[PDB]
């Protein structure tokens, strides 16, 4: 790579943002060199379901020296279900193990699964506390309008957290391996980062989708013969009804992939 290719990439990101009525927040990091391609990296964006990565890491941290926690089954009932719970809705009654809940919320974005895990940790403030413990002073989970700082982070802060969690040593080696295993098996991101990077790269990712055309994807790509590349993409729009743009997310990843190859 080179600084000049990165300057070119950043202008391409600006041009990409002009194709929709909203904001593009982007960080890609080449871990081989620390080279960073960024756009609106220090602005806050609603993180939507991408917080589930930080969730799951916090749960994995509780399991250090207590691997049996992952096999502990958590009961819940129908009145405990919230909207969009495709996995948990099938296991009302006896419930699911902690590991199963982590997998459900990472791979299917199951919302009840996330709430149960948030509860296990002691509430949303425990997730924020966990983020602070790994050097993220920006992330805030306030609950399980544009401009509201609640439930937001910046692309820069999330990129650093993704890097430390999936590539670095925020977690112990075994827990890092497990977080990667879950995110590698994500089912919701086929049209996002995965669509923009080379087919030969392995991708561990977590998506986020919300109103105001909010379309997010964060994660790490593992090329077969070089160092991991961290990708964080946040998009959000001015119109509440607007669909999230999978193609824009894929295109942003593709711009950075081309620059780093
Ligand atoms: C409605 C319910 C179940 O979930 N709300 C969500 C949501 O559906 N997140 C799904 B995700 O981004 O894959 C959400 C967060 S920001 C936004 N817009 N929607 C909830 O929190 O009660």
């Amino acid at each position: 790579g080179s600084h000049m290719r990165n300057v070119a990439a950043e202008q391409q990101l600006r041009e990409l943002e002009s194709t929709f009525d909203g904001r593009l927040g982007f960080v890609a990091l080449d871990t081989a060199t620390g080279a960073r391609i960024a756009h609106r990296a220090d602005e806050r964006f609603p993180f939507c379901s991408t917080f589930k990565t930080m969730l799951s890491a916090a749960v994995l941290a509780r399991s250090a020296g207590d691997a049996a926690l992952l096999q502990r089954r958590i009961p819940y009932a129908k009145r405990d279900l919230v909207r969009y719970s495709p996995i948990t809705e099938k296991h009302v009654g006896a419930g699911m193990t902690v590991a199963e809940l982590c997998a459900a919320t990472l791979q299917y974005s199951d919302n009840t699964a996330a709430n149960l895990l948030i509860a296990l940790l002691g509430g949303p403030q425990a997730v924020t506390a966990y983020a602070r413990s790994i050097g993220d002073a920006t992330f805030r989970l306030d609950r399980r309008l544009p401009g509201d700082e609640r439930d937001t982070t910046t692309p820069a802060a999330m990129a650093a957290s993704v890097r430390r969690l999936l590539v670095g040593d925020a977690l112990g080696t075994a827990q890092r391996a497990q977080l990667n295993a879950w995110m590698l098996g994500n089912k919701t991101g086929d049209a996002r980062i995965r669509a923009g990077v080379p087919a030969g790269w392995r991708v561990a990712d977590k998506t986020g989708t919300g109103d105001y055309g909010t379309g997010n994807d964060i994660g790490v790509a593992y090329p077969p013969d070089r160092a991991p590349i961290v990708f964080v993409v946040y998009t959000t729009m001015r119109s509440r009804n607007a669909q999230a743009r999978d193609d824009v997310i894929a295109s942003a990843a593709r711009i950075a992939a081309r620059a780093f190859v």
